[PDB]
């Protein structure tokens, strides 16, 4: 099925032998001697160590230190380590600006970057070190494409001075068996994080011996395990995009309806910010992600037979770990969940026929109806609510043209919800977008609406005054406009000009699939 | 024309003010304090320092040290430096393997990478530090897209224990005014290279004060200056691909015929490997690239009025620099050139209607004719010459399916010429490809043939036995087969399946333009 990267020419150096053994590759051997390899080093496995260090983010500035520890442990395990580094960007910096147009796509750029180096240099395995920014799914996608043994070492969340995207994905990737136990919950710069770094080489050596590859570890069942952790912990709706992209990277299928089925089957149990009170460090103090997953596995919610990067199954990893600390108030018992099903909800209906994603707490009621108030981008919406906030009362606010192609880049938006809260309009309107809304968003806020306006989806045909009725029980975002009149509007509609004609965002427009398809770019 | 990256909201912090000044961006300011910025620091320009450090190549493993020096100089010039790093790959490692399919595209990946970080973080200027691998044009393309003040600090060529792509592009980019004087000729790890690093911030500060941007420096005339250095130094045919890509990045036009015109107008003067005897370090010892360019300008071959990253014109930079050392034998006088015109030749004809590129020394005669010997890739060609070398005598060897889409990745090939040389067949056959042959290639060796075979170009219609006649004076690669019979073949031809269906190379297939178009990917 998936055909992307070179095949190997059992041996632990299945790939690097392509350039270390035949003499026809003497030029390769000469460079390797030049970078410090001895004759005996040429026989060893070669590990690409890919960090996402950069200085403009607290979540990434210390990752070179972690990458050094990883290399030391790779050497202490009898292998050769080759460090390299790719880009990443900070949403806390770019939030509220057109810089956010470059954020989501950097995930796919990172996947391309790591795939490129691993393929060109013939490395046998990968250890990736993403920070607590949001691009780490990119490292897993690269490993799925290559299908060489790999481990993701989460850089760690910063201690306080929330289950946003980074904590959501780190936890989910640990649940999926691609990070070592506790990787997601040990804080950044904790001494145990450095120790994890120094042990990744030992574990990867064993995966090379077993030839336990990413497509042996990432399976329909381990993908479900990842989704279970998202639902139980209240994780971010961005997980829909990222877990779909990860599933596609290994040649598997994952749809919006798979997310609904897991959501319906898993209660929301974790009293964690943004919805709740506690943060990832509090999880760390009561037994960490392994304790949480042990509990979910004991409740029968997880498949324990899935292989992991420990070289053992999830159940074998969790059998021994300390359980959640007696008396802890963070993870609710199954009898008293924060919500009986998951926060993440898939909705269709007239205006989102190919899907949409919401975070529903169960506290906001089942219906909203109002006349549409339509904005062609975040900027006009913010201006209108500044000049005339009362015009928003009772409306269904539509911020369109913010999808993967229309944005471009499917930017995450935070100011619209803040402005609505600040104007006292929180329970008095609903919000629709073909883009995304930040992690503090919940209730009658719907993102990822497909097809996006740029593609002529119904969201692009809404007019001011159209009566929109959102029904959470029926999972529908409907319009009072007749289907015939919306077809009339579709016939008279023409795509707006793209906002760019060059550069990385124009390539994204040329390559990106819909949000319901995880915005994958390589299909 | 070019619309790619965010516009600024005179001030030296034209871009970073978007996030450092507004109270609406308090979250940006909080991260900036978190990474170490004081209140006063928030008023300073912010410089993105993008290195291409990685450990699997001698040409790149020491660039973090250079990046630290660049940051120190940025601070010593009253600005804030933010270091980040992107990927790169080694052709010496991957030569002869399918890993080479990932090499050329990493140029475009690096441009996307640097563009992404600069755009998302709102940096005011860029200092890029590529190594002596081959991807440095990517850094210039990113600067062209952004059109923010920028300087390329060449990492330097390694001292001996050649005018290949890296030296060709470093020299050409210095000639085009986007590197400081001597950047291309100071050896890697020379003390003066570290000093250059520590001065880049001083120079960039002045460019911010003048607002002297990449599109003010990269112009039709400075592009011609770059091409002049390529012809005079005997630089690599790869410069055709990279200078076109750089020209497109600033919204300019540059065609194959432009290269022919400069080639016809500029003699080959430099006795430098691969064609000649000396190496870049020998240039360094007789006055460096500025001394070479000073001579070329005195001969009237260069435009001295072009602005450069010194904040002055090329003529102003070169007026003072020491001239070529008295008695040096490396750079020939104009009266005794190694070749009266440049090595780089554009050829069309029946089999390359959209162009092709050759390195012609003038020592190989004007014609070759022989029956075609056709291979669908490098591997089959190498096998045939191993089993039956005499079957190659007198033929025109065709290695097709090695273009941007067919390869995929337009890999550079070295073993075919080596095998031909080793079999004693060097003057006794010709070589055609839609891919590329390495820098040791010259004479009746023709690359970049367009349209490529994957695209149904005539090269994909050749059959064994077809009489192919190459005429260097007429600049034609012709076939004895009638145009009508070639149309008969085209009508019965169907494109082969792509060799990949996922990953970064499938995206390259989806995005890449022809070699005659510089293999740009963002149009
Ligand atoms: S920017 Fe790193 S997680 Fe918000
Ligand atoms: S690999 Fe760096 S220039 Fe040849």
């Amino acid at each position: 099925s998936v055909t992307a990267d070179p095949s190997p020419p059992n041996k632990l150096n299945k790939y690097s032998s392509r350039i270390t053994e035949p003499k026809s590759q003497g030029g390769s051997q000469a460079i390797l001697h030049g970078v410090g390899l001895s004759d005996d080093d040429l026989l060893k496995p070669q590990i690409g160590i890919s960090s996402v260090w950069y200085e403009g983010n607290t979540c990434n500035m210390h990752l070179l230190k972690l990458s050094e520890a990883v290399k030391e442990g790779v050497e202490n395990a009898g292998m050769v380590g080759f460090r390299f580094n790719t880009i990443g960007v900070s949403d806390a910096i770019s939030m509220g600006t057109r810089g956010m147009c470059f954020s989501l796509q950097s995930r796919d750029l990172i996947a391309d970057s790591i795939e490129t180096v691993m393929s060109a240099q013939w490395y046998d395995g990968n250890i990736s070190i993403p920070g607590c920014d949001k691009n780490m799914p990119g490292t897993i996608m690269a490993m799925g494409r290559l299908n060489r043994p790999g481990i993701m070492v989460y850089g760690g969340t910063i201690k306080p001075g929330g289950m946003y995207t980074a904590n959501t994905m780190a936890s989910a990737i640990e649940a999926m068996g691609m990070s070592l136990p506790y990787s997601s919950s040990i804080p950044a710069e904790d001494p145990l994080k450095l120790d994890e770094c120094r042990l990744a080489g030992k574990y990867l050596l064993e995966l090379l011996k077993m030839d336990l590859k990413p497509r042996d570890i990432i399976t329909p069942k381990s993908l479900r395990n990842a989704m279970v952790s998202v639902m139980a912990l209240g994780g971010s709706t961005n997980a829909v995009l990222h877990l779909i992209a990860i599933a596609r990277s290994v040649g598997l299928e994952l749809t919006l309806d798979d997310f609904q089925k897991v959501s319906d089957a898993v209660p929301f149990l974790a009293d964690l910010k943004p919805s709740g009170k506690y943060v990832m460090e509090d999880i760390h103090k009561i037994g960490g992600t392994p304790a949480v997953l042990r509990y979910l596995l004991e409740l029968g919610l997880m498949d324990g037979d899935c292989m992991t990067v420990t070289g053992q199954t999830l159940a074998q990893n969790l059998e021994n770990v300390p359980s959640l600390t007696e008396g802890q108030e963070i993870i609710r018992p199954l009898s008293n969940p924060i919500k009986e099903t998951g926060h993440i909800q898939i909705l269709r209906g007239d205006l989102a026929p190919d899907g949409s994603v919401a975070k529903i707490t169960g506290k906001e009621g089942l219906y909203f109806s109002g006349p549409a108030l339509v904005f062609e981008g975040e900027e006009s919406m913010l201006a209108a609510i500044s000049a005339d906030p009362m015009s928003f009362k009772g409306t269904v606010v539509v911020i369109r043209g913010e999808g993967p192609k229309g944005g471009p880049g499917m930017p995450e938006m935070l100011t619209p919800t803040s402005a609505i809260m600040g104007a006292g309009l929180g329970k008095e309107c609903a919000l629709l977008t073909d883009g995304r809304f930040s992690g503090g968003s919940h209730g009658f806020v719907f993102g990822h609406i497909c097809p996006e306006a740029q593609e002529g989806g119904p969201i692009g045909l809404i007019k001011n005054g159209d009566i929109i009725t959102i029904d959470i029980g029926a999972a529908r975002i409907d319009t009072q406009v007749s289907p015939e009149e919306m077809n009339d509007r579709r016939k008279k509609w023409t795509a707006p000009a793209y906002k760019v004609n060059r550069g990385v965002l124009y390539k994204y427009i040329k390559n990106v699939q819909s949000a319901s398809d995880g915005c994958v770019t390589d299909e």
